[PDB]
């Protein structure tokens, strides 16, 4: 497992994200599924050139599973996934610029309900979990765990877990007092209130 410190801008967004008050936290939701949903669109649109790039698998979904033992609620998807490269550098990259475009928005008047429109609503995440785990898997590289409690540092290890084949996997483990965003009535609620028209089939497990 190797550590890494987050850019001063990223970082002091997301201590933003966590210590700012602000109670409109089911956003988050409507935030991860839109960089699935992305994220699906950009994997399909490769195979129209080359189908091959659906060998990994052709199913194109998004799954929401709630875990109350664990606490958990994982947002997956068969999208085209991210590489390591994608992990460390490159949305590193998307992270700095998009956070100062974001900041600049906010002491304008923004809202942070509108952080999706400058590319970094993953970050919204920590509005409910006080930890995120990323488990991916792109056609070009192998399976790796993106991890993070904020701190100022994020890990990046090979994952060994059940393979994939193709996608992405975002695991909040949420704060104690956001164990709503586990029950299926609330889920179902948020869902068809912000993603009710996206186009992949969404499907909420239960327990
Ligand atoms: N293709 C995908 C991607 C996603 C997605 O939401 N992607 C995240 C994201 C979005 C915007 C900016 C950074 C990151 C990031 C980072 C990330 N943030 C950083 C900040 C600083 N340095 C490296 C960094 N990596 C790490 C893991 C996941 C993500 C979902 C499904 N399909």
């Amino acid at each position: 497992m190797e550590t890494f410190a987050f850019q001063a801008e990223i970082a002091q967004l997301m201590s933003l994200i966590i210590n700012t008050f602000y109670s409109n936290k089911e956003i988050f939701l409507r935030e991860l599924i839109s960089n699935s949903s992305d994220a699906l669109d950009k994997i399909r649109y490769e195979s129209l050139t080359d189908p091959s790039k659906l060998d990994s698998g052709k199913e194109l979904h998004i799954n929401l599973i709630p875990n109350k033992q664990d606490r958990t609620l994982t947002i997956v998807d068969t999208g085209i996934g991210m590489t390591k490269a994608d992990l460390i550098n490159n949305l590193g990259t998307i992270a700095k610029s998009g956070t100062k475009a974001f900041m600049e928005a906010l002491q304008a008047g923004a809202d942070i309900s509108m952080i999706g429109q400058f590319g970094v609503g993953f970050y919204s995440a920590y509005l409910v979990a006080e930890k995120v785990t990323v488990i991916t898997k792109h056609n070009d590289d192998e399976q790796y765990a993106w991890e993070s409690s904020a701190g100022g540092s994020f890990t990046v290890r090979t994952d060994t877990g059940e393979p994939m084949g193709r996608g992405t996997k975002v695991i909040l483990h949420l704060k104690e007092d956001q164990t709503e965003y586990l029950e299926e009535r609330r889920i179902k609620e948020i869902v068809k209130k912000h993603s009710q028209f996206i186009g992949y089939p969404i499907t909420l497990f239960v327990e």
